[PDB]
């Protein structure tokens, strides 16, 4: 399926210390070790849905990964999804088609890398398919004593070591489960927590043939069979919003573990802060939603937007305001000021010091701070390196995105 185009990715010469990332199933930060080819899965977005800032900001928090593999070499393979099962007056294709497009748009104008998979759910339903087969033959899987809606479920017990990606408590998984999606009180399930593999057929719901009844794919398990069937066992990193971390990143990685018998569906659960505006979550219901179309048309620099986005570390619940904003516009200024220069001070020590912050769980204020630093430094001292200013603008371009 199209994604959007990609920009042109400058080479930074030298090399870094290696991406070290927050797990959040260990609650630490650990090594990112990737073969040759570097792996990631990061959740898409939903069609019949607003996206936002906060979900720009997930998507921007995974290129800088993405720049920082190719920085180090890596061959990458970028896996993302569209979530387009489920959720009028006009075809739900319709409206769900256009936020697909405009989020291309938004993707491309925040020179976001593309990813080299863009995996529709309703092209993935027979992966889905298989990895039921799988589980149901294994008893991981069951399907509910109902005489008109055979759903199949997964156990929740099926992996001795649920639970270990979230952390959280069966009480506050349940009362998450109820606001997220899941439903712990369907009638005939062994236990609340069992998650729904394939949903039977209903009237006047679009189906899908199966082995098992027709009906729609569960929405884990989506996730689960694209990254399996695309990437496989050696999954560098799963990643999205916080949200995510359960019911979804749980049992999708739980789903996986039981077919494939790993330990672990991913070597690094990463997740991102959400972005809110006034001290409120953003929703169409408080009429706060921040897009980023809409600074475009108020003519914000795409750029400007990545650097308020980086002004804040991506494991951060933090808020968009236009005090973030002014001091985006301000160093976006001063930073094409500095890198204009003919001649600067060297370059290497604070390009080193950059490498090593993103490196270090993507730390971007340390990153630009330190830029600020020398900025300051080429503006007020100036400097006989005639080199330096393009070296520091090809590094921001290629490892942050930023277009000087
Ligand atoms: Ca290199
Ligand atoms: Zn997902």
């Amino acid at each position: 399926m199209q994604s959007w185009s990609a920009p042109a990715i400058p080479v930074v010469p030298g090399r870094g210390p290696a991406l070290r990332l927050f797990d959040s199933a260990d609650r630490q930060v650990r090594p990112v070790t990737p073969g040759p080819t570097a792996t990631m899965y990061v959740c898409g977005i939903t069609p019949y849905d607003a996206t936002h800032l906060g979900h720009a900001a997930t998507y921007l928090t995974f290129d800088l990964v993405h720049r920082l593999w190719l920085d180090a070499g890596h061959t990458v393979q970028y896996v993302q999804n569209v979530t387009d099962v489920d959720d009028d007056g006009i075809d739900w294709r319709t409206l769900g088609d256009r936020e697909t497009q405009l989020f291309r748009e938004d993707m491309a104008a925040l020179r976001v890398l593309p990813p080299h998979d863009y995996v529709a759910a309703t092209d993935a339903i027979a992966e889905v398919v298989e990895m039921v087969e799988k589980l149901l033959a294994s008893g991981a899987a069951y399907i509910v004593e109902d005489a008109e809606y055979p759903d199949v479920y997964f156990r929740a017990d099926a992996t001795a070591q649920f639970g270990y990606e979230s952390g959280y408590d069966r009480d506050t998984m349940l009362t998450l489960f109820a606001e997220r999606g899941g439903d712990p009180d369907r009638p005939g399930k062994s236990d609340q927590l069992d998650a729904l593999l394939w949903r039977a057929e209903r009237p006047g719901e679009p189906s899908w043939p199966s082995p098992f009844g027709r009906g729609r794919p569960g929405w884990h398990v989506e996730c689960s069979a694209i990254a399996l069937t695309r990437i496989g066992t050696g999954l560098d990193i799963q990643g999205g919003g916080s949200d995510l971390i359960f019911p979804h990143h749980e049992y999708s990685a739980a789903h996986a573990e039981s077919v494939t018998g790993e330990r672990r569906f991913a070597r690094h659960y990463v997740h991102t802060g959400m972005i809110g505006w006034d001290g409120h979550k953003m929703s169409k219901s408080r009429g706060n939603l921040v897009l980023v179309s809409q600074l475009r048309a108020q003519g914000v620099d795409p750029s400007a937007i990545r650097l308020g986005l980086f002004s804040g570390h991506y494991r951060e619940d933090r808020f968009w305001s236009n005090e973030v904003l002014d001091e985006a516009n301000a160093r976006l200024a001063r930073w094409r000021s500095a890198t204009a220069l003919p001649e600067a001070p060297d370059a290497t020590d604070v390009i080193a010091r950059v490498r090593q912050y993103l490196a270090d769980d993507l730390d971007t204020p340390k990153a630009l701070a330190a830029l600020d630093g020398w900025c300051t430094d080429a503006l007020s001292y100036g400097g006989h390196d005639t080199e330096s200013p393009r070296l520091v603008a090809t590094t921001v371009d290629a490892l942050l995105g930023v277009d000087l």
